[PDB]
DNA sequence: TGGATGCGCTGAC
DNA sequence: GTCAGCGCATCC
């Protein structure tokens, strides 16, 4: 993540919801907002979250009166994805998994906050012939408020990692705010090589696989693309091998294949998957930030978790729209 | 709501 | 035909 001299969002309340790792509160907080509620069911991820911020999420967001949730200026709520994602299987709304925005809606509808800022995966903005994007932003509308929603690439906001991912921000009409806008993009100088840790702490990382077919030779110029080198097994997910000298592919949450999650990459003449502080750093995570004891449970929040870089420059621009209050 | 991994197949070139 | 995907299925 980077750090934020102007903090826009002082002043301001939110809540975590879909919690996860809190890659939202990071976002926000760097920008002053304080977090007033946050709710997340895994235990796993509640451990993590409590192991970095003190407090344990709230569980099921469905079983919660909204009338519960304390008073806030901005929601933030990166939903479920399996139901949306291109390799599920796209069940969308008629997937147990797919109804938790009609949950933040009935949230909004009862707590109604200045600002609703949403994450969802790409596939979730032309899913379902653009209906289900629709949806939410039509839902958004009756509820009073904007809708604003782009897709953008980690990659293009200085995180070596091709993450697309839909943002839906929302503002509340009476704030008659009409100066809203995405992040710019800009050059990329820093690729899956910059992040890695010293090869002494990702031995055990290494995979060999006598069937290991180098597809393409590595690239001597680094890029803002991934760049596939080879294949293991039939070079299905998890099965892929990319180079350093490029951008990292988007991290999973259920990911399998023997690189699993991460994805394999040609370090130093040898294969291996990412190691959860790789995966942190190429998700925008601090050092500083503790990942769950569990790696494989760290694997699937990092997999499922948010750019954080990208959601402070979303974060900034909201305030910096907040803020614009001219006579 | 455990951990590991072989795989199907849809989406946008 | 290419290739990547907050995934799914099945196993211990
Ligand atoms: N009914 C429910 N109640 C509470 N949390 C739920 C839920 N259904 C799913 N979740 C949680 O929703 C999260 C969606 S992924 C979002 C992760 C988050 N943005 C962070 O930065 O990492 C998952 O961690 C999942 O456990």
């Amino acid at each position: 993540m980077i750090e934020i001299k102007d903090k826009q969002l002082t002043g301001l309340r939110f809540i975590d919801l879909f919690a996860g790792l809190g890659g939202f509160r990071l976002a926000l907080e760097s920008c002053g907002a304080e977090c007033v509620y946050s709710n997340e069911w895994d235990k796993y991820a509640q451990e993590v979250y409590e192991m970095n911020f003190g407090e344990k999420p709230e569980g099921d967001i469905t079983q919660v009166n909204e009338k519960t949730i304390p008073d806030h200026d901005i929601l933030c709520a990166g939903f479920p994805c399996q139901a949306f994602s291109i390799q599920g299987k796209q069940k969308g709304f008629e997937d147990s998994r797919g109804t938790l925005f009609f949950d933040i809606a009935r949230i909004v509808r009862e707590k109604k906050p200045k600002v609703v800022f949403m994450e969802n995966v790409k596939n979730f903005a032309s899913h379902d012939n653009g209906n289900t994007l629709e949806v939410v932003k039509n839902t958004m509308n009756e509820l009073d408020y904007s809708f604003h929603a782009k897709v953008l690439n980690a990659l293009d906001y200085g995180i070596p990692q091709k993450r697309e991912r839909i943002y839906m921000i929302c503002f509340r009409n009476d704030l008659n705010i009409q100066n809203f806008q995405f992040p710019k993009p800009f050059e990329l100088n820093t690729f899956v090589k910059d992040l890695l840790l010293p090869d002494s702490e990702v031995e055990h990382l290494v995979i060999d696989r006598k069937d290991l077919v180098m597809t393409n030779q590595e690239i001597e110029q680094t890029t803002p693309k991934t760049v596939r080198l080879g294949i293991v097994g039939k070079g299905g997910s998890g099965e892929r091998i990319y180079s350093t000298r490029g951008i990292a592919i988007t991290l999973s949450a259920y990911g399998g294949g023997i690189f699993a999650k991460t994805g394999g990459y040609l370090v130093n003449g040898k294969t291996r998957k990412l190691h959860p502080r790789e995966c942190a750093r190429v998700m925008g995570y601090p050092d500083s930030y503790k990942v769950h004891p569990s790696t494989s449970q760290a694997y699937k929040q990092f997999g499922n978790s948010v750019v954080i870089n990208v959601l402070q420059y979303i974060a900034y621009n909201i305030g910096s729209s907040l803020n614009f209050k001219p006579y």
